[PDB]
């Protein structure tokens, strides 16, 4: 009930237009990053996921924000998803800024991040919460109970690893 769930959730994982993507549209390997903007391990792990896409252009990353850590997690998710829907090219800078914030986010922090990334004119939509609902449903089906969690091929990486190990994992999934 795993490679079965992974197969059953293929479209939700890889083919949701409302889910932000980092890296090439023609990638041979797409990582799916279930992440939380208030999770300290996500803050550690995210820049490694991004580095992968910059170092290895055959790898892309899909971002699935989850709101597990706190209420502002849901609000931050709402912000980046709204930005992706309206201006996909503006998403990355906001995503990075929210991820590197040392403090637990709140509405002020999130509004400030959007101001300094030139995304503050983009309105937080109700429709983007439906994407957040989809991410939550998806997390349940796959048995994801914590962040970060990364789908890489036919396996799920349920925590954070260092870059050397991520390279290793990513390289053999490419070897198939």
């Amino acid at each position: 009930q795993f490679r079965q769930a992974l197969a059953s959730e293929h479209d939700a994982l890889y083919n949701d237009a409302a889910s932000p993507r980092i890296g090439a549209k023609d990638a041979k390997l797409v990582l799916v990053s279930f992440t939380d903007y208030n999770c300290p391990y996500c803050k550690r792990f995210d820049p490694l996921l991004e580095k992968i896409t910059e170092q290895y252009p055959d790898v892309a990353v899909i971002i699935k924000p989850l709101p597990f850590k706190g209420e502002s997690s849901a609000k931050a998710s709402q912000a980046v998803l709204s930005v992706w829907k309206e201006d996909p090219k503006a998403f990355l800078a906001l995503h990075q800024r929210l991820m590197q914030k040392k403090t637990m986010l709140d509405n002020a922090s999130i509004e400030d991040a959007m101001k300094s990334t030139n995304t503050s004119k983009i309105k937080l939509t109700d429709d983007s919460l439906k994407t957040l609902q989809n991410n939550l449903e998806l997390s349940r089906k796959l048995g994801i109970q914590g962040t970060p969690a990364t789908v890489i091929g036919d396996t799920i990486l349920p925590g954070a690893v260092d870059y050397d190990q991520l390279e290793i994992i990513v390289k053999e999934q490419l070897a198939k």
